[PDB]
Parts: C-alpha cells; sequence; structure tokens
C-alpha cells in the first residue's frame, strides 16, 4: 500500500546512509 512504503523507505537508505558515515568512522577505531 502507499505511504507505508515511504515510511518503510524512509526509514531505508537513511539509517545507513547515516550510519555509514558513523560506521566508517568507528571502523578507524574497530
Amino acid at each position: 500500500x502507499h505511504l507505508l512504503r515511504e515510511v518503510l523507505e524512509l526509514a531505508r537508505a537513511e539509517q545507513l546512509a547515516q550510519e555509514a558515515h558513523k560506521n566508517r568512522k568507528l571502523l578507524e577505531i574497530i
């Protein structure tokens, strides 16, 4: 259905695009 897809997509990519930008940092320590 509509809306839900946008919502699940809102959490998608972003959660990683932002986490990758952070994970890439913690990767120096870990």
